[PDB]
């Protein structure tokens, strides 16, 4: 009943307003300084969207990261997000979270590093103190010699980087299927496995994760790591507790050096390709490290490609073992779950088992929007979904990022944290690229700084810090946020707006 | 301990999965024993194709471009069962795009006074002129009869005409790899046929071919969008919209009298949303008048043409609110295309808010609906069926992998949905069987079978605009066709025992 345009406007704005309040960040009340920055962001967002829509050209924030990376980095919204404190990156893999450039310019300049071209014509890297490795399907050569004989060291080093990065070409073009791009992604890890498991390189690589994340204004990380098998020049192989202690010592020194950094905690990950009887041992291992490293060791996760490998149900007696002890042991789980386009299959039904197993957070949950009951359990229990949008695009779940299945989750205020997954593999920053695409593609044109602030706060509030640590971290984050707001008003000439 | 045994765990697991099954489209259907026999065969076939794709790591063909999947699906049991299955109704169709290009070629371009030219973009155009060739405005018109006779190869000439008009000659996802490019090609298709298909005897016979083709795909009823206006005779006489409506009414009545196994057709007036508000106002008043004087054949009004770059519903709001604001009010039903977009928080997807505030009877596409939880509530509460056209949404740029189709989460929440084909003539689809196949294989899960199909089929009659008497009669008819389909299928697939 709209006799005049005012009654129609009022009902229209009431319904739209209800959705805006319901979505992520909708209950935030911005202060006056925040509002001025918010209005600039919203003007910028409308300008790029309206140009795409009305001038009938592609929306760059939603195309392949290969194409959009160099375009977004010059824009004001990206520069604001780059400067913004992120809080925490809660979904990361320890052999994929520092720069390939550091592997090349630092690790492959160390003594005793070898390279070979494998039968698929990819370079592999490893360390051997005890002579060159055996020619098992590839001929190892000392990198120092190959580089010194290249006749162009800059080109040699660039070739190493180009042969290892997944962003050398557009993966959506070069590996145009799920199985092809996962073939390339699995190959990347095989290329670096040898060098990245040598103990002093692994130690320093982990330190580089912390340096790079701090440099992108991330103050805290939770990292998945397999922990085991770091090896020395003399061939000594270390156990998982040693690997955990190695990370603990690096983290403590880093936080000593940088008290503006909250620190790190570690999740043990095992590949879901192994027999149940081996997963059982890794569950027992995790129960032990959880008891003896409280507050640094968080719990357990299963990784490797979800679709063709073993389901959570395929491991259910291992995963139920802690809860079944007398007295029960509660081993926290952080399951990767539902990282798939399938529906009604044992892959997306991993989400059901993740909830039945009391997962603390869920990795990806791309299939979650197809499961209305699992959504309601996730919301009612406060189980944060770790959303990694660049990863999901480049690794084959979606092409146009406005079709990312987390957008309907955010619209319902499902608890979500943004993370980068494997940023080093495809040359992403620790958080700013993923936060930009989440901001530009997974929420709407009228969604501004309140969404960003809520996602940032979510990454601490749904971290696995204890309550006291969260309060301390939020105090530090609030000071970072206030500086970011003031700096941004000056930088974007908004102060009198 | 919550799950001390496997039976305690599977009990909880199956109750949770079962409760989601009860909540999706078709989840309340109880199949009888014959239907269960066919359902078990369908589910075995569905599991075989999905598990092969998943475990043998190869593309899921039902979800790839229609250009690639069409020939592969047609040889499979599931497609052949859907082909035989009664579809109920196609509720979302456009009258100049719902019969075969082959008929335009083999019938329409063999008629007297048909001319062709190559336009400046190098596409063939077709028109009719009773007074010699038309003015050569931007192309040189030639008589088709002469060109065909001088072609030197008549079959190749006719095949070339078809190949120059169809969007499935090449894969649109490859040849027109952006929204603007493929909508450019799509707009061009209509320009190519516009002249010939607005000539009155051709337009009449083409509309008859829509009814014959849909009947042949076991569709018993259609509701069709039509602009209704501008049909023209050999001597240049141009008819008004009421004449177009009467012409369709006569063709429909003759068809139903010939084929009692066919329920019939009703018409929705469409206007392109590139026009000034003064034009839409005139077409709203025309629709008010046709609704009053052709009850039960003229249904109401819709706005068409590409949604993203053109005028919003709010841009016409004074015209659209005019019927309700009369004294006494006149209730002009609306069937708005709405939210056919990847945009979020913009003028375009917010058309969904206005469509509901204006009391739409059904909404076309609603691709953006899953991003609008408060609109979803109204759609469910009011029983506003969403017309889902999956092949159209893929080929015209909203999605690549159809498992990412935004209607899959709608179906999982039991949003009222009907499947339709939109413009099947344009890209060589069947009236319903291809779209029902991709909906069944991509938009619901591995464990969703004959109950989903049956519900979608019943929905298309239940959410039609038939009156109470017609609907009861049509549902008895549909039940009869369905029983014959189940019995025939048990024999054909050798499922009886
Ligand atoms: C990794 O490095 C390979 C060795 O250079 C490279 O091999 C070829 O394909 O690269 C050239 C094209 O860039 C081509 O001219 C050479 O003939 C190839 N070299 C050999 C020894 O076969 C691979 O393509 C690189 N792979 C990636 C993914 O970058
Ligand atoms: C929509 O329908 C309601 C309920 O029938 C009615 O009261 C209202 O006037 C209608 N509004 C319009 C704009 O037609
Ligand atoms: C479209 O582009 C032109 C120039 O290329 C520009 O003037 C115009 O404002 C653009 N429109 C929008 C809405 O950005
Ligand atoms: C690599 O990093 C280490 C430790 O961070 C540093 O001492 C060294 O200078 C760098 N380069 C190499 C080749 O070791
Ligand atoms: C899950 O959590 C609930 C409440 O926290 C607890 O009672 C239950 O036993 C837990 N289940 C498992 C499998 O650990
Ligand atoms: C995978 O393909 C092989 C043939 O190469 C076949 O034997 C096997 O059954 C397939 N597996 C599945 C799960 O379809
Ligand atoms: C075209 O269809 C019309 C109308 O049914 C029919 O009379 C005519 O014979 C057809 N032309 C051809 C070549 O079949
Ligand atoms: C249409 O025909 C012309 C002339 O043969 C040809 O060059 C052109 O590529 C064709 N276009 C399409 C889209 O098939
Ligand atoms: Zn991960
Ligand atoms: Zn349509």
């Amino acid at each position: 009943r709209f006799p005049t345009m005012d009654e129609y406007t009022n009902a229209r704005e009431e319904l739209i307003g209800s959705e805006q309040y319901l979505r992520v960040g909708g209950s935030i009340n911005l202060n006056n300084k925040e509002k001025k920055l918010n209005q600039f962001i919203l003007r910028e967002k409308r300008a790029i969207i309206e140009n795409s829509r009305l001038n009938k050209t592609q929306y760059i924030p939603a195309v392949s990261f290969f194409l959009s990376k160099s375009q977004m980095e010059s824009t004001p919204i990206f520069k604001i997000i780059k400067d913004m404190p992120k809080g925490a990156a809660l979904h990361l893999h320890d052999t994929a979270s520092a720069r390939i450039d550091w592997i090349v310019s630092n690790a492959t300049y160390r003594d005793h590093v070898y390279m070979c071209m494998d039968q698929d014509n990819f370079v592999r890297l490893t360390v051997s103190g005890t002579g060159p490795p055996a020619n098992s399907g590839c001929e190892w050569k000392l990198v120092e010699t190959e580089r010194a004989n290249s006749g162009d060291i800059a080109a040699f080093d660039h070739w190493l980087k180009s042969n290892i990065s997944l962003l050398t070409t557009d993966p959506l073009v070069t590996y145009p299927s799920l199985d092809k791009v996962w073939g390339r992604f699995d190959k990347h890890f095989s290329q670096l496995r040898g060098i990245i498991y040598h103990t002093p390189i692994r130690r320093d690589y982990y330190r580089q994760i912390l340096e790079e994340f701090r440099s992108d204004n991330v103050q805290y990380v939770e990292v998945r790591s397999s922990l085991s098998g770091y090896y020395d020049l003399d061939g000594t192989v270390h156990d998982p507790e040693y690997g955990l202690q190695l990370y603990k010592a690096v983290t403590e020194e880093f936080v000593r050096t940088y008290p503006d950094f909250s620190g790190a905690k570690i999740i043990k990950s095992t590949a879901r390709v192994k027999p149940n009887t081996d997963i059982f041992n890794d569950v027992k291992l995790s129960m032990d490290l959880y008891k003896r490293y409280p507050g640094f060791f968080l719990g357990f996760d299963l990784v490797a490609q979800e679709d063709p490998n073993t389901s959570l149900l395929g491991y259910i007696d291992s995963l139920l073992y802690p809860s079944r002890q007398n007295p029960p042991v509660s081993l926290p789980y952080y399951f990767h779950a539902g990282e798939t386009n399938w529906q009604g299959t044992e892959v997306d039904y991993n989400l059901v088992d993740a909830l039945l197993l009391n997962a603390t957070r869920i990795g990806h949950g791309f299939a979650l929007i197809k499961h209305p009951r699992v959504i309601e359990l996730v919301k009612s229990r406060g189980v944060a979904v770790e959303v990694n949008p660049v990863s999901n695009q480049l690794l084959g779940l979606v092409k146009d990022l406005r079709n990312h299945a987390a957008a309907p989750l955010l619209a319902q205020n499902v608890p979500v944290v943004i993370s980068s997954d494997d940023p080093g593999v495809w040359e992403a920053l620790p958080m700013s690229h993923d936060m930009y695409v989440a901001f530009m593609d997974l929420v709407g044109e009228d969604a501004g700084l309140d969404v960003l602030k809520q996602l940032v706060w979510n990454s601490i509030q749904y971290s696995s810090m204890n309550a006291t640590e969260k309060k301390t971290a939020l105090k530090l984050l609030q000071a970072k946020w206030n500086n970011f707001i003031n700096d941004s008003l000056i930088k974007w000439k908004l102060t009198n707006k």
